[PDB]
Parts: structure tokens; sequence; C-alpha cells
């Protein structure tokens, strides 16, 4: 069966082929295609894109801040408080920002925790559901979100569609699509599920004009299979993973590739 | 090129083949898949899905009470008020309801003027985003939507994305597909835009045990040519369109289907 990347670089070559010329907010240029869809299975491998090396670690270590809720810039204005922004929404949704020392328990909606209490109560449910670009917030009153994670069970198989408004093919996309599935992994290990696929849906895909060069390179490239993600210890909370949990196996990409 | 429609078919000969038994809300089986996309352009056609007669008349009268935010039953407990659920969350998102008769003006967020402000100041925007299940509103705080539709405006064109966290194959896929596909056909007309594409995602796409039997039959039928919507008036805004305002052309679809 066909190696998933080749939905990437099939995409790729669809907005390169087929996209238009669109401004983005900065007035920088992008070639944009609206509407795109990709499946990634997690059965027995897990989809760190190997058409160019993925900075994994860091995948690891700015989910795991995102998941402590943290608004100090430092852990990963001048203190480095970055007011309530990030994890900060998938942690304390809607609760009176103090400061990014503060004590928050028990204040706002907690999003993660509550998605993994309805896996455990309901794994029937269509509203499995759980993020805010920080420039947003404060813009308007009901601001739109940047990204919707939705997640579904069947057969004891956890699987997770991430839809975000815009997605920047060249850096973003690779970078994204690691990071929900590492974060489909984390949540069905401790629900006891088995992972199955992740869904990458996106709004306006656009490859900035710079990227253009480098990513018909990449194109060029074949995929070798995805690698395997082995987590190292029984996690039994949210809170609990720690970056030296988990191990990537099999990992051979091609080499890295510099996106402006 | 190949009929749009040949995708809804696929999607329904896929959830028969490869969907796995799945129970609902309240315990009623269905085939399901989890993520799936279609895309159908309104470009001199208009998406009303000719393999079975579409209720448009209902389609068109039930977007018209929506845009107008309505809260009456009655329009379409005993006097037919239905508390703050539906348009009024287009038009009156997050404003204390008071009764189905008094009046709402600058309270809350109209979503939609929202949406077309946007569309008018900046184009470009990747947030042109505005849906909640009534029963949803009050079970918990921050409960997730629906559907979200984006919007997206190129070379003038308005194109939207409609992602539904469930969607019912066989009753209600076709019935939205018809009814975002006239919203953005009446935002781009106001907007002084051309319609471009309707892309449909959905989460958790199922069939009902009971509609198997009829969708089989369906899948067996070929997709005539798509009609045409022509709007009949210049319409300066948006609450002002009329079901009058609107005709159907050119459509010869297959005998109705009744789906239980």
């Amino acid at each position: 069966p066909p190696h998933g990347e080749l939905q990437y670089l099939g995409q790729i070559q669809h907005i390169l082929r087929c996209g238009v010329r669109k401004d983005d907010r900065t007035g920088t240029g992008t070639l944009s295609v609206f509407g795109m869809q990709a499946r990634y299975s997690l059965r027995d491998e897990f989809p760190l894109l190997t058409t160019k090396r993925v900075f994994w670690k860091g995948v690891l270590e700015e989910l795991l801040w995102f998941i402590k809720g943290s608004t100090n810039a430092k852990e990963l204005r001048e203190e480095g408080d970055l007011g309530p922004v990030y994890g900060f929404q998938w942690r304390h949704f809607g609760a009176e920002y103090r400061d990014m020392e503060s004590d928050y328990s028990g204040q706002g909606v907690d999003q993660l925790q509550r998605v993994i209490d309805t896996i455990k109560t309901n794994p029937d449910d269509r509203r499995i559901i759980m993020a805010w670009n920080p420039r947003d917030l404060p813009l308007m009153a009901l601001p739109p979100c940047h990204a919707l994670c939705q997640f579904y069970v069947v057969n004891s198989e956890l699987s997770c569609q991430l839809y975000q408004r815009s997605g920047d093919m060249g850096l973003g996309v690779p970078f994204n699509i690691a990071s929900y599935a590492l974060l489909t992994y984390m949540i069905a290990h401790i629900t006891g599920l088995k992972p199955g696929d992740f869904i990458h849906t996106l709004g306006d895909a656009h490859i900035y004009l710079n990227h253009i060069e480098p990513l018909k390179i990449q194109l060029q490239r074949e995929p070798r299979p995805f690698p395997k993600l082995r987590i190292l210890r029984k996690v039994e909370k949210i809170d609990d993973f720690k970056a030296e949990d988990f191990q990537i196996e099999g990992y051979n990409p091609h080499p890295t590739i510099k996106m402006e």
C-alpha cells in the first residue's frame, strides 16, 4: 500500500501547479489552495516525515510545554510572561489570568482532561473536541480558533482529525502532523486504546514564495518507511509524561532542508 | 471532467464497504468512517444532488429562517419558543435570551454580518469563520460547535469549507451541501464576488443501518448535470433576501428516495 507521505508530496505538487497567488497578514506572497485533507495511519508506525529530517526533539518539548499549560516562554515583556496564551487555552480556557507563576487549578475549562474523561465515559461521543493564535484573543469577542482537533473512538482505536484554518506547507504542516500524532499516542496510551488514524484538513494550504525552490527539490526525494514511536514506561496521567519517556526508532530521513 | 456528485456516491460506497459498526446517542446503529472531504464547484452550476430529488424549497426556507436569527419554531413549550438556539447563534451569539419576541439588535456577536464585513475589509483574511446543536449549549461550559464554515477569497471568487463533527450521509449531507452552497451564493452576491468552491469535510461520516438498502439503490443511478441557481433581483443586505428571489434551473433529478 502507498506510503502516506506521498499525500503530502502530492499536495506540495498540487499547490505548485495549481495554487494562486495570495498575500498573508504581513503582505508576504504565497501560493494557496483552499481545502485539502490527508490521512496517516498510526498503526505500528509514526508519521515523522522522511523526505527531510523533522525536528522531533522540538516537536516533543513544545507539546509537553503546551500540555503543562505554560505561559512562561523561558520554560521553553521582560520576565518572559506571554499572557493568557497557548496551552493556557488547552488547560484553563476562560480563567482570569493573573501571572505566569499564579496557580490556576480548577480555574477555566480544562479541554485536555475533558477529552480524556469523555473518551472514558462515552467513547462513541461525536463531540470529543479541543487552540487559538495568541494574537487573536483580545482582537475581538468570540475570536475564531486556529485549529480544532476532533477525536474519534471505534474498536478500541483512537483516531484524530486536526482542522487548521491555514497551513504553511513547507514549515508548519510537517511539524504539526508529528505533533498531533504524538498527542494521539499519548492519549491513546493513557486511555488504554491503540492509535488509529491521524487526518489533517486544512483551510488555506499555502506555500511561501521563498520555499518554492527547496520544495521542488524535496519532491524529487523518495519516502523511506515511517519510524516507530515507543513509549517506554506505563504512564497514568497526561501531566505525567516526560520527554525521556519517548523513543523514535527506525527513522532514516533525507537531509535537513532549511526553509526561510 | 467528472461530475462532483461522484464524490458523494463514492463516499457512500466506501462507508458500505469499509465502515465499522458504531452506535449513536440513542444507541441506534450506523456504519461509520472517520475523516472525509469532497469539493463541489459553484462556478456556473449549483450542487443540488441529482441521484435523488432533494427538497430545495425546504433548504431555502430553513436557511432564510436561520439568517433571520429566529427562535420561533412556528415561523417555520406551548407558544413554540425554542430558547437561545440555531440562527440565534449566527446573529446574536452570547446575548442574554429574554423571549422569542424580544428585540436583540446590537446584542451578542453577529457572526454572519462579521463574515460579510471581513470579506469587505480584508479579503485575504484566514479567519473568516462562522453553529451549535441546541442540545449542547446548557450541557457544559465552552460546548463544542456542531459545524464550522470557513470562507476564503481569491481572484474575486468566494469559496466555503464546512467542517461538521458528524454527518448523516443518507439524509443530512445532501441537505447541507445545498444549504451551505446556497449561503455561499447569497454572500458572494452581496459582496460582489463570484461563487468558487464548496468543500465539505466531515468527522464521523455515517450511514444509519436503515438507510443501507435505499442507498444501495441510489448508487446504481447516474448523476445528471447539476442545475443552475439564479438570483433574480440585485440584493444589498443579507437580511433582505426573500424566498422568491431564487430560481433553480435545469434540475432533473432521479425520483425521491424516502430514508427513515
